[PDB]
């Protein structure tokens, strides 16, 4: 009797790593390292933070080791985006388990033999506290969501995508859900898109549960925003989702803000789907939009927890946000 552990749930830390100038972060670190530091703070008055810094971020190490609340740990990555190559935590049978997924690159598209070591790196220096197990199949993070009760949200955009597990057909991925993560049943959904996103549309940027009833969602009204028809086709997938008692699915839309772009004019991926249920608080993604306020305020009516905006303009340069930076653990 095996099961995911939702986010909702009691979260002992949540694992991030640094930014460096050994990665595309360069560009702009000094811009990088202030908005981590101040994700950082934030999350650390709700959970422990324990950072991966690069064993030669001699700059990233000082700004960090003061901190309250902070853990370091010394681990080279290629990148800041811990949640689609940390751990997966389950309970199994009652005993926590770490579970070690093969992170790629999503699909092999960016450099990730840092990035997949990072597991075995904390376990092998004490960092995680839990059994450690090699799990034979690319999985993100960031491409499946669990209620703790037996659903996994996820979609076919990314599940299917030729370079994750191509020796499998949806049948064969949804076989190992159930195997390894102890799935009743998966929803799968197969449209929703972000411009500017690589990851092949990670659920947790298009739909998540919030609690084990609901399910929020990237919504677009602009009939003239690219995005308007698969993210409606999208929704309307969401719609014949039912829960394992056979009922709807609260369904809660999030707006996506007005178009950003980057120097080159290529679009960014902004959502407030990529949000942190973190222990007593939801902190949210804000994007220096006019609509940030009122996706606070909207959220606001359906948790009993804190709502936080926490600025992402920085994160988004790099086409990921606040959810993709962090890894619960348990």
């Amino acid at each position: 009797m095996k099961r995911m552990l939702a986010e909702f749930e009691k979260i002992q830390a949540i694992l991030m790593a640094f930014p460096h100038e050994f990665s595309d972060w360069a560009y702009c670190i000094k811009e990088a390292r202030e908005s981590f530091l101040n994700i950082i703070q934030t999350i650390a008055k709700h959970a422990k933070v324990l950072v991966c810094v690069h064993t030669n971020d001699t700059i990233g190490y000082e700004m960090l080791k003061n901190l309250p609340g902070v853990e370091i740990a010394k681990v080279d990555t290629n990148d800041t985006w811990a949640r689609d190559f940390g751990a997966i935590s389950i309970e199994n049978h009652g005993v926590l388990e770490c579970l070690d997924f093969g992170f790629n690159g999503w699909g092999l598209k960016y450099p990730s033999n840092l990035d997949n070591q990072v597991n075995f790196k904390l376990k092998s220096l004490g960092f995680l506290k839990h059994p450690l197990k090699t799990m034979p199949y690319v999985l993100e993070g960031g491409s499946i969501e669990s209620d703790g009760a037996g659903s996994i949200l996820t979609n076919t955009q990314c599940l299917l995508e030729k370079n994750r597990n191509p020796h499998l057909n949806q049948n064969g991925i949804e076989t190992m859900l159930k195997k390894e993560l102890g799935a009743k049943q998966v929803l799968w959904y197969s449209y929703g898109y972000l411009k500017g996103d690589d990851t092949d549309s990670h659920t947790d940027t298009l739909a998540r549960f919030l609690d084990k009833d609901t399910i929020v969602y990237s919504a677009c009204e602009d009939k003239n925003d690219e995005h308007y028809t698969a993210l409606k086709k999208m929704q309307e997938e969401l719609k014949t989702f039912k829960k394992l008692d056979k009922t709807p699915y609260k369904l809660i839309p999030l707006e996506i803000p007005k178009a950003i772009f980057d120097e080159n004019q290529q679009r960014l991926p902004a959502t407030y789907v990529n949000f942190l249920l973190c222990n007593d608080a939801l902190i949210v993604p804000t994007y220096n939009d006019p609509k940030d306020a009122l996706i606070l305020e909207t959220l606001k009516q359906h948790t009993p927890l804190e709502v936080i905006g926490v600025d992402c303009n920085t994160l988004i340069k790099q086409h990921g946000s606040l959810h993709c930076v962090t890894m619960q653990l348990y």
